[PDB]
């Protein structure tokens, strides 16, 4: 597969602006106080969230961070895509879950950024990870209501209602005070079908490999639709309290790739 983006490490920089500037184009960016670098667990320079002790997606302050990224390398109607980077978690401390990185697609512009939050109109997809209680991860995406019949159903999905779906939940594992390098392959529907698929790879330095399949999935209804790059996104929670971050903790992001293989449905 062809690489058509990556980012090894970030400048050492007090300016937000330049410690992200290999991401840009960004949009809806935050976070700023959150922000920061490090080479505390790596001679790479990472990119650093801190997450205060207390802190949700609703707490004003030092609650983590948020920018959707579309390096302008990727082309504009790209239907598979593999995101990867490595993340350090230092003192987790993984409460009841928050955000991690994931891929993001829809309509070629703001309509792309609007899947979050308790909002999933027909302009866009989500596919970011989320850690949960003990670490277990997931999938969750934010998809069209119209998915294969008997989806809510599926022994690898969690669904909800309104906010995302969580898919393959605890298939992985992240481990405290390790790093872990992460894969997430995505192949986006033929319009009309449910035969696209999110292949997730986690390995913790040490362990071996755990890998999860979520296929049949509906990610688009339209032909205009394709993956546009990486949301970056984490936080703790969930919108209420006890999503609490229970200790001050940090992570460090690494080794950002994106590549666009042959697109390959699986009906």
């Amino acid at each position: 597969a062809t690489t058509v983006w990556s980012l090894s490490s970030v400048p050492h920089s007090s300016h937000v602006s330049t410690i992200l500037g290999h991401f840009k184009p960004i949009y809806h960016d935050w976070g700023d106080d959150s922000i920061s670098t490090s080479t505390k667990h790596s001679s790479s320079r990472a990119l650093r969230i801190f997450y205060e002790k207390g802190s949700y997606s609703k707490v004003h302050d030092h609650r983590g961070a948020g920018f959707y990224s579309r390096p302008s390398a990727i082309s504009s109607s790209v239907d598979a895509m593999i995101l990867k980077y490595d993340v350090y978690f230092e003192n987790f401390g993984f409460g009841i879950g928050g955000k991690l990185p994931g891929l993001f697609g829809g309509e070629n512009g703001e309509g792309a950024y609007k899947c979050s939050g308790g909002s999933n109109p027909s302009s866009c997809f989500s596919l970011r990870l989320m850690w949960r209680k003990d670490g277990d991860g997931e999938l969750y995406a934010y998809i069209p209501t119209n998915q294969e019949s008997g989806f809510k159903d599926r022994d690898d999905v969690i669904a909800h209602s309104t906010y995302g779906q969580s898919l393959g939940r605890g298939k992985f594992r992240f481990m405290n005070n390790k790093w872990h390098s992460i894969s997430e392959e995505v192949h986006i529907n033929t319009v009309g079908k449910t035969d696209g698929w999110v292949k997730i790879c986690v390995q913790a330095e040490g362990h071996s490999q755990q890998c999860y399949t979520a296929n049949h999935l509906r990610m688009r209804n339209t032909n205009s639709h394709h993956l546009r790059g990486m949301f970056f996104s984490t936080f703790f929670g969930g919108s209420e309290k006890s999503y609490a971050a229970p200790n001050d903790c940090y992570s460090y992001f690494k080794n950002f790739q994106i590549l666009t293989p042959s697109h390959a449905v699986v009906g």
